[PDB]
């Protein structure tokens, strides 16, 4: 049952560290691609399987190296992950959406053959930090063929996204760049009530929390990607009946349980 199932039955511990797949990396040079600023692909190796893909955007003024840990973390749990650089580090959220869109096409059509051979391009998802998270919401609304969207400490001036793509948002309690009351929470509460949606808020975290190894971000991102990109119900346990001391708020419409 479930052709997309990969890796062992999960434990909470296992989801806070790199997973069972060896990871290869490929550098996409900035000038080799029109449509986005290049980036790094983290993808499984030593294996005959194919896996879903994820395009992931860094935040305002940031480089792809800022999410390198999470690009590696997700790939080692069984995903082909492209962390982009933006055409300009000053690009806003909707520009970032367009570049994720280009990056997804690139993964499908133009990435190296060793990458393409590991990818099932029928199963794609998006994630992003800050302004990259605002881009993540925009593209989920523009392109509902995406399997999941994970905005991290997201920023956008538009507060309503009418998308059917399952969304999990990570807010940071002490975030002063994109305050959760202005940004993350309105995004959560304005998504359609028929869309599977989860909001998690990190206790005592600021806007830079996604920029380094973070256990909660690791668990909830892996779990959401696994549940929706791989249809993997072994991961519902981390997302249902949640009682997590790391969190200072949790909201859900419970469609995923
Ligand atoms: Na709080």
């Amino acid at each position: 049952s479930n052709p997309y199932q990969r890796g062992p039955n999960p434990t909470r511990s296992a989801l806070t560290a790199d997973g069972p797949f060896s990871v290869a990396t490929y550098t996409v040079s900035r000038l080799s691609v029109s449509g986005f600023g290049g980036g790094v692909i983290y993808y499984p190796t030593g294996t005959s399987y194919t896996f879903g893909g994820i395009a992931m955007s860094p935040g305002y003024t940031a480089d792809a190296s800022s999410l390198a840990w999470l690009g590696r973390r997700l790939a080692s749990h069984g995903f082909v992950v492209l962390v982009i650089n933006t055409n300009s580090r000053f690009d806003g959220p909707d520009s970032r959406a367009s570049q994720l869109s280009a990056a997804l096409n690139y993964l499908r059509e133009s990435s190296p053959s060793a990458v393409r051979a590991r990818l099932d391009a029928n199963r794609l998802a998006v994630a992003g930090h800050s302004m990259g998270g605002g881009g993540t919401l925009r593209i989920a609304e523009q392109n509902p063929s995406l399997k999941a969207a994970v905005p991290l400490t997201p920023w956008h001036t538009d507060k309503t996204f009418n998308t059917s793509v399952p969304v999990l948002i990570v807010g940071a309690e002490a975030d002063t760049v994109a305050p959760v009351s202005q940004h993350a929470i309105p995004f959560y509460q304005n998504l359609p009530s028929t869309t599977p949606k989860v909001y998690v808020e990190l206790c005592n975290a600021s806007h830079i929390a996604p920029n380094s190894n973070n256990a909660a971000i690791s668990v909830y991102t892996i779990s959401w990607m696994k549940l929706w990109v791989d249809n993997d119900t072994r991961y519902r346990q981390f997302l249902c009946n949640v009682n997590d001391p790391a969190l200072c708020d949790f909201r859900t419409n419970n469609r995923h349980c």
